[PDB]
């Protein structure tokens, strides 16, 4: 909400008026950080114990 | 072991890895002699005196 200034003489009159803006939301994904190997799959459980 | 990131978008997925390594020893020798006086050898020996 703006303020002004009044103003004298020749100069137009100004009037006070707002702004409402409105913004999008982006969307960003990552991703990560995970692998196994069989022989331990097999080991880790039933199998090869 | 390392640390890894989790990168975002037109990439492949970073995974973890490991890396092992052997390094071997080395082996070296050192030297210092102190040849002794002969007769002064006899005469700290004993049988002469």
């Amino acid at each position: 909400h703006q303020p002004l200034i009044a103003r004298d003489g020749p100069h137009p009159v100004e009037q006070p008026v707002h702004n409402y803006m409105t913004k999008v939301i982006d969307r960003r994904a990552l991703n990560a950080a995970f692998s196994l190997a069989t022989e331990a799959i097999a080991l880790l459980t039933g199998e090869a114990l």
